[PDB]
Protein backbone atom coordinates (compact mmCIF):
# COMPACT_ATOMS: atom_id res chain seq x y z
CA UNK A 1 0.00 0.00 0.00
CA UNK A 2 2.93 2.33 -0.03
CA UNK A 3 2.72 0.87 -3.65
CA UNK A 4 -0.73 1.69 -3.69
CA UNK A 5 -0.67 4.85 -2.20
CA UNK A 6 1.65 5.73 -5.11
CA UNK A 7 -0.68 4.65 -7.66
CA UNK A 8 -3.76 6.60 -5.96
CA UNK A 9 -1.86 9.65 -5.91
CA UNK A 10 -0.64 9.23 -9.62
CA UNK A 11 -3.97 8.27 -11.11
CA UNK A 12 -4.93 11.38 -8.99
CA UNK A 13 -2.71 13.31 -10.36
CA UNK A 14 -3.70 12.24 -14.01
CA UNK A 15 -7.29 13.11 -13.13
CA UNK A 16 -6.80 16.28 -11.86
CA UNK A 17 -3.93 18.19 -14.41
CA UNK A 18 -6.47 16.77 -16.92
CA UNK A 19 -10.04 18.87 -15.77
CA UNK A 20 -7.78 21.96 -15.13
CA UNK A 21 -4.01 21.72 -17.14
CA UNK A 22 -1.11 22.20 -15.25
CA UNK A 23 -1.37 26.10 -13.64
CA UNK A 24 -5.18 25.42 -12.74
CA UNK A 25 -4.10 22.32 -10.58
CA UNK A 26 -3.25 22.55 -6.92
CA UNK A 27 -1.72 19.41 -5.39
CA UNK A 28 -3.62 20.38 -2.28
CA UNK A 29 -6.79 19.39 -4.71
CA UNK A 30 -4.65 15.82 -5.97
CA UNK A 31 -4.05 15.26 -2.40
CA UNK A 32 -7.62 15.47 -1.68
CA UNK A 33 -8.61 13.31 -4.51
CA UNK A 34 -6.10 10.58 -3.79
CA UNK A 35 -7.34 11.10 -0.33
CA UNK A 36 -3.85 11.73 1.42
CA UNK A 37 -2.71 14.53 3.10
CA UNK A 38 -0.52 17.53 0.86
CA UNK A 39 2.57 16.26 2.39
CA UNK A 40 2.23 12.84 1.75
CA UNK A 41 1.97 13.43 -2.10
CA UNK A 42 4.60 16.23 -1.90
CA UNK A 43 7.22 13.71 -0.70
CA UNK A 44 6.11 11.10 -2.74
CA UNK A 45 7.15 13.08 -6.01
CA UNK A 46 8.48 16.23 -4.81
CA UNK A 47 6.53 18.91 -5.76
CA UNK A 48 4.05 19.19 -8.53
CA UNK A 49 5.95 19.77 -11.58
CA UNK A 50 7.44 16.69 -10.86
CA UNK A 51 4.71 14.68 -10.04
CA UNK A 52 3.48 16.13 -13.61
CA UNK A 53 6.19 14.36 -15.44
CA UNK A 54 5.72 11.24 -13.25
CA UNK A 55 2.33 11.33 -15.08
CA UNK A 56 3.53 10.82 -17.89
CA UNK A 57 6.23 8.53 -17.87
CA UNK A 58 3.56 6.67 -15.50
CA UNK A 59 0.56 6.87 -17.82
CA UNK A 60 2.40 8.21 -20.94
CA UNK A 61 3.26 5.68 -24.32
CA UNK A 62 7.14 5.20 -23.47
CA UNK A 63 7.29 1.75 -22.41
CA UNK A 64 3.71 0.35 -23.52
CA UNK A 65 4.70 -0.15 -27.57
CA UNK A 66 5.85 -3.71 -29.06
CA UNK A 67 7.33 -3.80 -32.32
CA UNK A 68 4.36 -3.73 -34.87
CA UNK A 69 5.86 -4.64 -37.66
CA UNK A 70 7.84 -7.67 -36.54
CA UNK A 71 4.83 -8.44 -35.24
CA UNK A 72 2.92 -8.20 -38.06
CA UNK A 73 5.28 -10.35 -40.15
CA UNK A 74 6.16 -7.14 -42.06
CA UNK A 75 2.74 -6.47 -43.58
CA UNK A 76 3.30 -2.59 -43.54
CA UNK A 77 -0.54 -2.14 -43.32
CA UNK A 78 -1.24 -4.42 -40.64
CA UNK A 79 1.58 -2.93 -38.50
CA UNK A 80 0.08 0.14 -39.35
CA UNK A 81 -3.35 -0.28 -38.13
CA UNK A 82 -2.30 -2.41 -35.15
CA UNK A 83 -0.10 0.80 -33.70
CA UNK A 84 -2.71 3.12 -34.96
CA UNK A 85 -5.36 1.05 -32.95
CA UNK A 86 -2.84 0.65 -29.71
CA UNK A 87 -1.85 4.37 -29.49
CA UNK A 88 -5.28 6.06 -30.17
CA UNK A 89 -6.69 3.31 -27.49
CA UNK A 90 -3.97 3.99 -25.07
CA UNK A 91 -4.84 7.84 -25.43
CA UNK A 92 -8.70 6.30 -25.03
CA UNK A 93 -7.96 5.02 -21.70
CA UNK A 94 -5.79 7.80 -20.00
CA UNK A 95 -7.49 10.49 -22.18
CA UNK A 96 -5.08 13.61 -20.31
CA UNK A 97 -2.00 12.83 -21.58
CA UNK A 98 -3.08 13.57 -25.15
CA UNK A 99 -5.06 16.42 -24.00
CA UNK A 100 -2.49 17.64 -22.04
CA UNK A 101 0.16 17.07 -24.10
CA UNK A 102 -1.12 18.80 -26.87
CA UNK A 103 -1.83 21.92 -24.91
CA UNK A 104 1.68 22.16 -24.02
CA UNK A 105 2.43 21.40 -27.61
CA UNK A 106 0.76 24.08 -28.84
CA UNK A 107 1.70 26.71 -26.17
CA UNK A 108 5.11 25.42 -26.78
CA UNK A 109 5.63 25.31 -22.85
CA UNK A 110 8.94 25.36 -20.98
CA UNK A 111 6.68 21.71 -19.95
CA UNK A 112 7.19 20.30 -23.29
CA UNK A 113 10.56 19.70 -23.25
CA UNK A 114 10.34 17.14 -20.88
CA UNK A 115 7.53 15.79 -22.09
CA UNK A 116 8.65 15.05 -25.01
CA UNK A 117 10.87 12.30 -24.51
CA UNK A 118 7.50 10.07 -23.50
CA UNK A 119 6.52 10.44 -27.01
CA UNK A 120 9.82 10.29 -29.03
CA UNK A 121 9.62 6.45 -29.19
CA UNK A 122 5.78 6.06 -30.69
CA UNK A 123 6.86 8.88 -33.37
CA UNK A 124 10.11 6.87 -34.45
CA UNK A 125 8.25 3.73 -34.57
CA UNK A 126 5.08 5.87 -36.60
CA UNK A 127 7.98 6.72 -39.13
CA UNK A 128 9.63 3.15 -39.35
CA UNK A 129 6.38 1.81 -40.40
CA UNK A 130 5.57 4.25 -43.08
CA UNK A 131 9.01 3.88 -44.22
CA UNK A 132 8.20 -0.23 -44.71
CA UNK A 133 4.91 0.48 -46.38
CA UNK A 134 6.39 3.54 -49.01
CA UNK A 135 9.24 0.80 -49.75
CA UNK A 136 7.06 -1.90 -50.70
CA UNK A 137 4.93 0.12 -53.24
CA UNK A 138 1.74 -0.10 -50.48
CA UNK A 139 1.84 3.56 -49.07
CA UNK A 140 2.55 6.60 -50.81
CA UNK A 141 3.17 10.16 -49.85
CA UNK A 142 5.07 12.94 -50.96
CA UNK A 143 7.27 13.44 -47.41
CA UNK A 144 7.01 11.10 -44.53
CA UNK A 145 8.02 14.26 -42.46
CA UNK A 146 4.72 15.79 -43.52
CA UNK A 147 3.00 12.50 -43.44
CA UNK A 148 4.24 11.86 -39.58
CA UNK A 149 2.94 15.16 -38.68
CA UNK A 150 -0.58 14.92 -39.94
CA UNK A 151 -0.82 11.99 -38.45
CA UNK A 152 0.14 12.52 -35.39
CA UNK A 153 -1.75 15.73 -35.27
CA UNK A 154 -4.95 13.76 -35.75
CA UNK A 155 -4.23 11.14 -33.54
CA UNK A 156 -3.41 13.21 -30.51
CA UNK A 157 -6.12 15.24 -30.56
CA UNK A 158 -9.68 12.70 -31.22
CA UNK A 159 -11.85 16.14 -29.95
CA UNK A 160 -10.75 18.03 -32.97
CA UNK A 161 -12.63 15.69 -35.54
CA UNK A 162 -16.21 15.54 -33.45
CA UNK A 163 -16.08 19.50 -33.50
CA UNK A 164 -15.18 19.50 -36.82
CA UNK A 165 -18.27 18.19 -37.63
CA UNK A 166 -20.58 15.62 -35.09
CA UNK A 167 -12.92 5.27 -38.63
CA UNK A 168 -10.00 7.42 -37.88
CA UNK A 169 -7.73 4.44 -38.56
CA UNK A 170 -9.14 3.44 -41.62
CA UNK A 171 -9.23 6.94 -43.23
CA UNK A 172 -5.36 7.03 -41.94
CA UNK A 173 -4.49 3.74 -44.15
CA UNK A 174 -7.14 4.46 -46.99
CA UNK A 175 -5.10 7.69 -46.96
CA UNK A 176 -2.01 6.47 -47.19
CA UNK A 177 -2.57 3.38 -49.67
CA UNK A 178 -4.42 5.59 -52.38
CA UNK A 179 -2.09 6.08 -55.21
CA UNK A 180 -2.49 9.26 -57.29
CA UNK A 181 -3.79 8.97 -60.80
CA UNK A 182 -0.59 10.57 -62.16
CA UNK B 1 -10.76 57.20 -31.91
CA UNK B 2 -13.53 55.85 -30.28
CA UNK B 3 -13.01 52.65 -32.45
CA UNK B 4 -9.81 52.60 -31.44
CA UNK B 5 -10.86 52.84 -27.41
CA UNK B 6 -13.30 49.94 -28.57
CA UNK B 7 -9.89 48.08 -30.53
CA UNK B 8 -7.93 48.54 -27.02
CA UNK B 9 -10.58 47.03 -25.41
CA UNK B 10 -10.73 44.21 -27.83
CA UNK B 11 -6.67 43.37 -27.70
CA UNK B 12 -6.78 43.57 -24.40
CA UNK B 13 -9.10 40.71 -23.81
CA UNK B 14 -7.56 38.72 -26.46
CA UNK B 15 -4.07 38.89 -24.82
CA UNK B 16 -5.29 38.71 -21.20
CA UNK B 17 -7.94 35.80 -22.29
CA UNK B 18 -4.71 34.04 -24.12
CA UNK B 19 -2.96 34.06 -21.23
CA UNK B 20 -4.94 32.98 -18.93
CA UNK B 21 -8.24 31.45 -20.11
CA UNK B 22 -11.79 32.52 -20.26
CA UNK B 23 -12.25 31.56 -16.39
CA UNK B 24 -9.42 33.15 -14.84
CA UNK B 25 -9.41 36.15 -16.80
CA UNK B 26 -12.11 39.11 -15.29
CA UNK B 27 -13.05 42.31 -17.08
CA UNK B 28 -10.78 44.33 -14.23
CA UNK B 29 -7.62 42.81 -15.48
CA UNK B 30 -8.74 43.26 -19.05
CA UNK B 31 -10.20 46.69 -18.48
CA UNK B 32 -6.69 47.64 -16.42
CA UNK B 33 -4.64 45.87 -19.70
CA UNK B 34 -6.10 48.52 -22.09
CA UNK B 35 -6.31 51.48 -19.42
CA UNK B 36 -10.12 51.90 -19.18
CA UNK B 37 -12.18 51.97 -16.39
CA UNK B 38 -14.36 48.88 -16.62
CA UNK B 39 -17.50 50.74 -16.59
CA UNK B 40 -16.07 51.65 -19.70
CA UNK B 41 -15.23 47.93 -20.86
CA UNK B 42 -19.10 47.26 -19.43
CA UNK B 43 -20.61 50.09 -21.68
CA UNK B 44 -19.05 48.93 -25.04
CA UNK B 45 -19.27 44.99 -24.13
CA UNK B 46 -21.49 44.46 -21.67
CA UNK B 47 -19.86 41.23 -19.58
CA UNK B 48 -17.23 38.60 -19.64
CA UNK B 49 -18.79 36.60 -21.85
CA UNK B 50 -20.03 38.72 -24.23
CA UNK B 51 -16.90 40.73 -24.69
CA UNK B 52 -15.33 36.77 -25.19
CA UNK B 53 -17.26 36.42 -28.08
CA UNK B 54 -16.32 39.90 -29.54
CA UNK B 55 -12.69 38.79 -29.77
CA UNK B 56 -13.57 35.52 -31.46
CA UNK B 57 -15.00 38.13 -34.19
CA UNK B 58 -12.94 40.70 -34.32
CA UNK B 59 -9.97 38.26 -34.53
CA UNK B 60 -11.14 34.71 -35.83
CA UNK B 61 -12.25 34.11 -39.38
CA UNK B 62 -13.35 36.56 -46.77
CA UNK B 63 -13.01 36.00 -50.54
CA UNK B 64 -13.68 33.01 -52.97
CA UNK B 65 -10.08 32.30 -53.86
CA UNK B 66 -11.22 30.49 -56.64
CA UNK B 67 -12.43 33.04 -58.05
CA UNK B 68 -9.80 35.09 -56.91
CA UNK B 69 -7.23 32.86 -58.54
CA UNK B 70 -9.20 32.21 -61.72
CA UNK B 71 -10.63 28.56 -61.52
CA UNK B 72 -6.97 27.30 -60.44
CA UNK B 73 -7.45 25.48 -57.04
CA UNK B 74 -3.73 24.62 -56.61
CA UNK B 75 -3.46 28.70 -56.38
CA UNK B 76 -6.62 29.14 -54.44
CA UNK B 77 -5.48 26.89 -52.10
CA UNK B 78 -2.08 28.44 -51.54
CA UNK B 79 -3.40 31.62 -51.01
CA UNK B 80 -6.06 30.09 -48.52
CA UNK B 81 -3.76 28.13 -46.72
CA UNK B 82 -1.15 30.88 -46.47
CA UNK B 83 -3.96 33.78 -45.52
CA UNK B 84 -4.89 30.93 -43.12
CA UNK B 85 -1.92 30.68 -41.99
CA UNK B 86 -0.40 34.33 -41.48
CA UNK B 87 -3.37 34.90 -39.51
CA UNK B 88 -3.03 31.94 -36.75
CA UNK B 89 0.21 32.93 -36.40
CA UNK B 90 -0.56 36.79 -35.59
CA UNK B 91 -3.34 35.79 -33.47
CA UNK B 92 -2.28 33.15 -31.84
CA UNK B 93 -4.54 33.05 -28.87
CA UNK B 94 -7.75 32.20 -30.88
CA UNK B 95 -6.13 28.92 -31.53
CA UNK B 96 -5.32 28.63 -28.29
CA UNK B 97 -8.81 29.36 -27.02
CA UNK B 98 -10.37 27.12 -29.43
CA UNK B 99 -8.53 24.32 -28.62
CA UNK B 100 -9.30 24.67 -24.51
CA UNK B 101 -12.84 25.18 -25.67
CA UNK B 102 -13.07 22.11 -28.07
CA UNK B 103 -11.62 20.52 -25.25
CA UNK B 104 -13.62 21.47 -22.49
CA UNK B 105 -16.99 21.34 -24.66
CA UNK B 106 -18.29 24.81 -22.94
CA UNK B 107 -21.86 26.27 -24.27
CA UNK B 108 -19.58 28.85 -25.40
CA UNK B 109 -17.59 26.62 -28.30
CA UNK B 110 -21.29 26.53 -29.95
CA UNK B 111 -21.15 30.15 -30.18
CA UNK B 112 -17.61 30.99 -31.00
CA UNK B 113 -17.47 27.75 -33.39
CA UNK B 114 -19.23 30.18 -36.15
CA UNK B 115 -15.63 31.69 -36.60
CA UNK B 116 -13.85 28.51 -38.70
CA UNK B 117 -17.40 27.44 -39.79
CA UNK B 118 -16.85 30.09 -42.92
CA UNK B 119 -13.43 29.13 -43.58
CA UNK B 120 -13.37 25.29 -44.11
CA UNK B 121 -16.51 25.18 -46.05
CA UNK B 122 -14.81 27.12 -49.05
CA UNK B 123 -11.41 24.93 -48.54
CA UNK B 124 -13.67 22.08 -48.85
CA UNK B 125 -15.21 23.51 -52.13
CA UNK B 126 -11.28 24.37 -53.30
CA UNK B 127 -10.22 20.71 -52.48
CA UNK B 128 -13.63 19.51 -54.73
CA UNK B 129 -12.96 21.52 -57.17
CA UNK B 130 -9.07 20.83 -57.54
CA UNK B 131 -10.08 17.07 -57.60
CA UNK B 132 -12.03 17.15 -60.37
CA UNK B 133 -8.83 19.13 -62.54
CA UNK B 134 -6.83 16.29 -61.84
CA UNK B 135 -4.81 18.50 -59.39
CA UNK B 136 -5.00 16.79 -56.30
CA UNK B 137 -5.54 13.81 -55.18
CA UNK B 138 -6.70 12.33 -52.24
CA UNK B 139 -9.16 9.50 -51.06
CA UNK B 140 -11.65 11.32 -48.66
CA UNK B 141 -12.25 15.09 -48.66
CA UNK B 142 -13.40 15.24 -45.31
CA UNK B 143 -10.78 13.31 -43.95
CA UNK B 144 -8.51 15.55 -46.16
CA UNK B 145 -10.39 18.75 -44.99
CA UNK B 146 -10.09 17.30 -41.23
CA UNK B 147 -6.17 16.89 -40.80
CA UNK B 148 -5.53 20.19 -43.23
CA UNK B 149 -7.34 22.45 -40.57
CA UNK B 150 -5.66 20.35 -37.90
CA UNK B 151 -2.49 21.85 -38.73
CA UNK B 152 -2.92 24.79 -40.05
CA UNK B 153 -5.09 25.88 -36.80
CA UNK B 154 -2.29 24.46 -34.76
CA UNK B 155 0.87 25.55 -36.22
CA UNK B 156 2.83 25.25 -33.28
CA UNK B 157 2.74 20.90 -33.46
CA UNK B 158 4.52 20.90 -36.77
CA UNK B 159 7.76 22.66 -34.74
CA UNK B 160 7.25 20.01 -31.92
CA UNK B 161 7.18 16.96 -34.57
CA UNK B 162 10.06 18.22 -37.24
CA UNK B 163 11.72 18.92 -33.69
CA UNK B 164 12.38 21.72 -43.10
CA UNK B 165 10.12 22.14 -45.29
CA UNK B 166 6.80 25.05 -45.20
CA UNK B 167 3.63 24.40 -43.75
CA UNK B 168 1.48 25.61 -46.84
CA UNK B 169 4.25 23.90 -49.54
CA UNK B 170 4.17 20.58 -47.93
CA UNK B 171 0.37 20.74 -47.96
CA UNK B 172 0.40 21.41 -51.40
CA UNK B 173 2.70 18.83 -52.44
CA UNK B 174 0.83 16.52 -50.03
CA UNK B 175 -2.01 16.48 -52.33
CA UNK B 176 -0.45 17.34 -55.96
CA UNK B 177 2.60 14.67 -54.95
CA UNK B 178 4.51 16.98 -57.10
CA UNK B 179 7.19 19.63 -55.74
CA UNK B 180 5.81 22.55 -54.62
CA UNK B 181 6.69 25.42 -57.48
Amino acid sequence: SREQTMENILKAAKKKFGERGYEGTSIQEIAKEAKVNVAMASYYFNGKENLYYEVFKKYGLANELPNFLEKNQFNPINALREYLTVFTTHIKENPEIGTLAYEEIIKESARLEKIKPYFIGSFEQLKEILQEGEKQGVFHFFSINHTIHWITSIVLFPKFKKFIDGGLVSRIISALTDKPNI
